[PDB]
């Protein structure tokens, strides 16, 4: 057992590892659906643009918390990271839409790892938890929701126009 | 009484009160619009920023207001700020032409208060208003009445494109 | 119901909406104050521009919360601002010890409301309690005790020198 | 009583009283360590650095809990601070190992200090702990851990070229 | 069939997604290996630091090849990423060793991709294997076999001061 | 016995050792005058920031000493650093005049130091206690008491307004 482990269970330890591998899928399910953009028959650059920095946006997200496992004096393992559910992701709405279920998911999956370090009375795992994950997630999810509701005021995705329009003077400019 | 007072009727007293409460209404009808584009089922950034530069804008109406009444040696006395209207401002033209009926009342307040001091032959009243208020109720006017017309000729609020390029073009640089 | 809306109890969104009326009626209370230090028989300007920042300081409290409502995936209702208990603060010291007994109430409020999230056990919006609020009304506290306990010491408000001095040597540069 | 004191139970003052002579301990113990390595049958420059500022940073400890005790309306008890268990700390991996047990029950005084904050349901004391102090302990746990590891595979104590070259090449920069 | 394809075969575009699998394959191994030197009970942070360049690295050769499919107008289809073989890697001198077999075994990879692209007389991608990534593999390869060749003639494994000189003197600066 | 040591007595060595703890327990003293002034009930700011300088310039004097001894060749001994007299210092004035009191025992205390140092004729000893000690105890006392003449002649405990002026006025700027 390690020297600078306090306050750690192993509950906990292999939470972090779910968690672990539950952000580096984020990051493959959208750098699956950066590149979808990237195609010639569909072609929106800043769809790609957009899913790729949230691809490397949820790397980062696993690295914090593979750092944080070696912090607490646990240990890392990791498992394989399954494939996203589809390799054709149909639009940009549809693209959209599953983002927001991945990270309705995401964040029910920080919010019981919050419940389950306040249970073990572990208050640093719990405020990391909120200083780095849980409003992360929340503005996440806002972002998508307002992404998704004004794709389908426009007309999407019934209309090509709509979001060839909303790639360029929404995710044109941040 | 109080050693300032020169030439500064009761009844001017009263309606500098009753417009202090008024700017502050039209404040909170303000903040209630803009939060209103906020909601994740309107999601229009650029409305939303556009009417709250205008609550921040009649809070000032409104403590030039009070600045006024110490000035001439009358007494600040404040009272309740009514809730708007309504909770839900049901779309972009909506929430423009409820800010068009807003800004005249707010108008026909400052041309009876001006009446009023042009009748007690107060002047310097008289000037103020002219100076502070009249001219910016004109140009609020104007311009609520131009964008009104510009959403519907683009067919607002039946098209929610029309909406999204309306917030894009119009209200995303002045 | 709304898209974005996870783990957010109906008790918690009525609650942040109390909030809201709360923090609105405490920028009022101070724009009351800041106003009647401006008063020819008062003229205490240090004092005005110090509940004014006050006073705009809880505006953007109140928007704060309005935005993490919607982020939330709650519904914003707006009620009446109540008018302040005085038109007349009576001096600066009074005025000073109704803000500790206004920020005290303000506090609990809070305090109530961080109880209420770890019940429903709502991580985020404890979190944003923490950080947003709870040290800012301890800040808020300790600053409005040191206040009343510098211009008793002085012999305010029996000395009108007191407070003359107060306002030119601790509220003239911060 | 105090004015500002809301919130605060005796059992969490009388805690930081003792969390206070506590962080001014570790003060001690690591300014000890220091001077032990400027002798010159230790001379080692950087070993005696680092445990300097250590001891500094445990001042500014004691310090930030000194002003929350007064931001929250307690009262500031001082006592005895004991000296170090040993004015020989035997060499650099030896001290580290003491600086190691040290943080370790530093860390779980904290952690103790912040179950009681949660049981007397006072928020505000909870996520001053976590934010001031609970990662900084989680930091430093690894670091010393870090470095007993480093010095271990080095050949420490036994090797003093292990301890030279540590205090180069580890020590001299960072 | 798509609108861009021209002199691209289905065995050529299955390989680049084989080879796809085989980049985000080795950016995993070094993700597992730059945090096993971050443990507390290993600890050399320029080993560490230097296998997560490598896995940064490796992410932007699979992407490369993802943009180079849409390109030539294959279709991507992705894969689950299998878990490196090791979750323990004993030693910075065996992770070396394992680091230069893994870039081998890519190696070869790409010398067969190329065959095959010189075999479907596909030149536009024999020069792109050519330009991107063969002479990258030739320069990791020798410069893993250098570092092998170093710790080896330090007296790594068994020496822990080999290790430790080797990450701060070679792995210290480049 | 050490390699460096030159004609330094052991009463000197045992003298540096008390001297030492002496310097410590004044830093002590000062820190307890420098939050009793930042009590929400006493809330003198500048008298705040005055102790606490005062509190780590002694801090300093006590690492000048204990590098002094090690360099001379003797053995740093610690031990505890007793609580001040008082938790409660009553007010600035009898702060200021505690200080007084403090300084001049310190002084008395170097004043045998170098009694002793002429008398086993140890000038080295002699001059680093007349530069680095000596004229900085008699401006600390000259200081100590020009304040505690001011704050009688301006009306001194009785007036708490005496008080507030002195520390805006004299400890307002330095
Ligand atoms: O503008 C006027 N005063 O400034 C005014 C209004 C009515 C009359 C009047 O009585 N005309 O016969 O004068
Ligand atoms: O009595 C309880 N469960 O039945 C209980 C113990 C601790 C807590 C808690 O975490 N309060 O914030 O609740
Ligand atoms: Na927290
Ligand atoms: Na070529
Ligand atoms: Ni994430
Ligand atoms: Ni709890
Ligand atoms: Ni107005
Ligand atoms: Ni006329
Ligand atoms: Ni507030
Ligand atoms: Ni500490
Ligand atoms: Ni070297
Ligand atoms: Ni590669
Ligand atoms: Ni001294």
């Amino acid at each position: 057992t390690s020297q600078v482990r306090q306050n750690y269970h192993q509950d906990s330890e292999a939470a972090i590892n779910r968690q672990i591998n539950l952000e580096l899928y984020a990051s493959y399910v959208y750098l699956s659906m950066s590149y979808y953009f990237d195609r010639d028959d569909v072609a929106l650059k800043n769809f790609a643009k957009y899913f790729l920095h949230q691809s490397h946006e949820e790397r980062e997200h696993a690295e914090k918390l593979m750092k944080l496992q070696n912090q607490r004096g646990g240990r890392i393992f990791l498992q394989d990271i399954q494939k996203p559910d589809e390799d054709d992701w149909e639009s940009g709405l549809n693209a959209m839409e599953a983002a927001l279920h991945l990270e309705k998911n995401v964040n029910q999956s920080l919010l019981e790892l919050h419940k389950l370090a306040h249970d073990k009375n572990d208050p640093h795992l719990a405020d990391f938890i909120e200083t780095h994950y849980l409003n992360e997630q929340v503005k996440a999810i806002k972002e998508l929701g307002d992404h998704v509701t004004n794709l389908r005021k426009m007309g999407a995705p019934e209309s090509g126009l709509a979001e060839y329009l909303f790639d360029k003077h929404t995710l044109g400019d941040s």
